[PDB]
């Protein structure tokens, strides 16, 4: 991240936040992941405020996409938006994670680690070791809209109250991570039914994704609905 334009400009905890990913992904067994178009950097301005994006996307045998993007529209919001996609011969579950904020601070902190089964549960060793981080405490929690079913029971939806709890969101952050590296190394090839399975949970992820409204309004404010549209179906959230 010594390179990124944007980085230096970013929310504090947006800044940790992208240090701990890229910290995670470091040492792994990377390859790229072009990006449509191999997409780096973006902007672009209509009306109002300019947008700008920057991209950083990777795999691994086990995910078949990494990406880390960050952003902000003019000066006033920023946003971390970070997915892991899974391979799904190896039926892990979907790390993600969305960070807004504007000069007021943190307005969304969301992370997750998503199910991909199709009885909508995570895999019995993550449910475990999940537990065992304990049920963490936030003043400002948040309700998931409908199309955020897809998300587990250890999902996090706040609005930060205080740099405790900032911290303590990154944390959680780190653990999910650090538990979902783990996992990986311990998965096995599973069956073409399975790998279906787990694809289709993939597939709806993506889907559902695609629903929120307000990731959308963003881009079509600087670049417009046709662009938003592949954007978020061809960039963020792609249907394989
Ligand atoms: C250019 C990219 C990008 C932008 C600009 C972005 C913006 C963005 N995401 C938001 C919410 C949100 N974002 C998520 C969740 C996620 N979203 C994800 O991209 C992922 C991976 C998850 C979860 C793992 C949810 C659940 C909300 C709340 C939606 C709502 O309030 O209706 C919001 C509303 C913040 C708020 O209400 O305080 C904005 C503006 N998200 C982006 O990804």
């Amino acid at each position: 991240l010594t390179n990124s334009s944007l980085m230096p400009t970013l929310n504090p905890m947006i800044q940790q936040l992208a240090l701990a990913i890229a910290a995670s992904w470091q040492s792994l067994p990377l390859k790229p992941y072009q990006l449509p178009e191999d997409l780096g950097y973006v902007e672009g301005r209509l009306e109002g405020e300019k947008l700008v994006i920057e991209n950083r996307c990777y795999q691994t045998p086990q995910f078949r996409k990494m990406h880390l993007e960050l952003a902000k529209v003019g000066k006033g919001l920023d946003d971390l938006h970070c997915v892991m996609f899974p391979e799904p011969l190896y039926g892990l579950p979907l790390f993600g994670c969305d960070i807004v904020a504007g000069p007021g601070g943190v307005s969304a902190a969301i992370a997750d680690l998503s199910p991909t089964q199709s009885d909508r549960q995570l895999p019995a060793a993550y449910q475990k070791s999940l537990a065992e981080l304990g049920q963490p405490e936030f003043e400002q929690q948040r309700e998931l809209p409908p199309w955020g079913e897809i998300f587990s029971e250890y999902c996090l939806f706040i609005r930060p109250s205080n740099v405790t709890e900032e911290e303590r969101f990154v944390q959680r952050v780190v653990d999910f991570l650090q538990i979902h590296c783990h996992q990986s190394i311990v998965a096995e090839p599973l069956s073409e039914a399975q790998t279906l399975e787990h694809r289709q949970g993939q597939i709806h992820y993506c889907q559902q994704q695609q629903k929120n409204d307000k990731t959308r309004r963003v881009l079509e404010k600087a670049f417009g609905e046709a662009w938003a549209e592949r954007y978020m179906s061809q960039v963020l959230f792609d249907v394989i």
